[PDB]
């Protein structure tokens, strides 16, 4: 039996553990957190740790991980299984990407079609969608696209766009109500994620709902991914199980028991979601480097000048 600590919706890791147990018949107990605490926790329990797993809904809560000695190197074969063009790897090998989570535009298709979308997010912070665009401040994946939009573009331009969003912008507290305000008529479109949208899709059925996404694509920052994945703890005593559980979570039937717990992008390439999302190789996501803390700090910085 293993434990894994969870930074991961409790529902993916219920699913991916329950298929584990079903398939080999190895209990799995999981410990919920944040993944910044969890991994900050394990850094302090060191050799002493109970954990056999980490799995997390962001890979780059890791690179501290490795840097600090406290990962065990994972089978070559198994990075394989989802080392598609764009898929993060880890240079010591020693931790895995298993799905994705994609930014997206949702917009309300009776009122815009693909003609009006634009496309780079840059163009959405802009006069033409003056009180038009909704936008979630709060939000950890607006956090990315602003840390993203710095790496790639500068923080000039990151700064004009969140000014931009200040003045042109709706704020919304949270994603669903964003969601919820285009398909009420209060805003024509809104900057989110991709799980929101299908899991509503998958529930009420496409054909009742006046939304609908937009994908900007061609690597454009509006095109990021964040990343889940799974590593083994060094300081582990039953590697053993711990890698057969990291095994499990990239082969066919370890990804289909996420994809249908979860609205997030498998990165096999011969599984395919019930949720109807698109293939990830399609999505064309930029590549960007791992969200440090430092990163953090400094856009949270941005959105302070911008006045949000
Ligand atoms: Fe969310």
């Amino acid at each position: 039996d293993i434990t894994v600590y969870n930074g991961q919706h409790k529902e993916a890791a219920t699913a991916v553990a329950k298929a584990f147990e079903q398939e080999t018949g190895i209990k799995v107990t999981l410990n919920s957190g944040k993944s910044e605490q969890l991994a900050g926790q394990l850094k302090e329990e060191g050799d002493k740790t109970p954990a056999d797993v980490f799995y997390t809904e962001q890979t780059a809560t890791f690179a501290d991980l490795s840097e600090a000695g406290l990962l065990a190197p994972i089978s070559e074969q198994t990075i394989q299984q989802t080392a598609q063009k764009g898929v993060p790897l880890a240079p010591k090998k020693d931790w895995i990407a298993l799905s994705g989570r994609s930014r997206v535009v949702v917009y309300d298709h009776t009122k815009l079609s693909e003609k009006d979308m634009e496309k780079s997010v840059l163009d959405y912070a802009t006069p033409k969608w003056k009180g038009k665009i909704g936008y979630v401040s709060t939000s950890g994946a607006f956090l990315e696209q602003v840390v993203a939009l710095s790496k790639m573009k500068g923080d000039k331009v990151a700064l004009n766009w969140l000014k931009g969003l200040k003045e042109n912008g709706k704020l919304y507290a949270k994603n669903s109500v964003a969601l919820q305000a285009v398909e009420n008529g209060e805003v024509p479109a809104a900057l989110i994620n991709n799980a929101y949208w299908y899991n509503l899709a998958k529930e009420k059925g496409v054909e009742n709902l006046k939304s609908r996404l937009y994908f900007v694509r061609h690597q454009d920052p509006g095109a990021l991914v964040s990343y889940s994945g799974a590593a083994v703890l060094k300081a582990s005593k039953n590697q053993a199980e711990a890698q057969k559980f990291v095994d499990f979570l990239a082969s066919k039937k370890g990804q289909e028991a996420l994809v249908a717990a979860r609205a997030e992008y498998p990165l096999r390439a011969d599984v395919v979601s019930p949720f109807n999302l698109e293939p990830y190789e399609k999505l064309e996501a930029p590549v960007v480097s791992a969200t440090t803390a430092q990163d953090k700090e400094h856009a949270i910085k941005l959105i302070e000048e911008a006045g949000l």
